[PDB]
């Protein structure tokens, strides 16, 4: 499976990821992206049909703030660093 999460500390509120994958990423009041599937906890598996959109958003993020993994993040966007 695949899991995703936003490191909100490095996000620059550019708007690209919600356009590339609107069913996965949205923005808080401050314009900072988060994963709507699981309230940015990195615990809900991304549906198979959405993986291509997720990878588009991941590759397109200017500051490498979107994370992807094959194992849950359990709330920590920096788990795999
Ligand atoms: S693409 Fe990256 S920097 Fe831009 S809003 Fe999404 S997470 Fe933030």
């Amino acid at each position: 499976p695949k899991y995703t999460i936003v490191d909100k500390e490095t996000c620059i509120a550019c708007g690209a990821c919600g356009a590339a994958a609107p069913d996965i990423y949205d923005y808080d009041e401050d314009g900072i992206a988060y994963v709507t599937l699981d309230d940015n906890q990195g615990i809900v598996e991304v549906p198979d049909i959405l993986i291509d959109d997720m990878m588009d958003a991941f590759e397109g993020c200017p500051t490498d703030s979107i994370k992807v993994a094959d194992e849950p993040f359990d709330g920590d966007p920096n788990k795999f660093e």
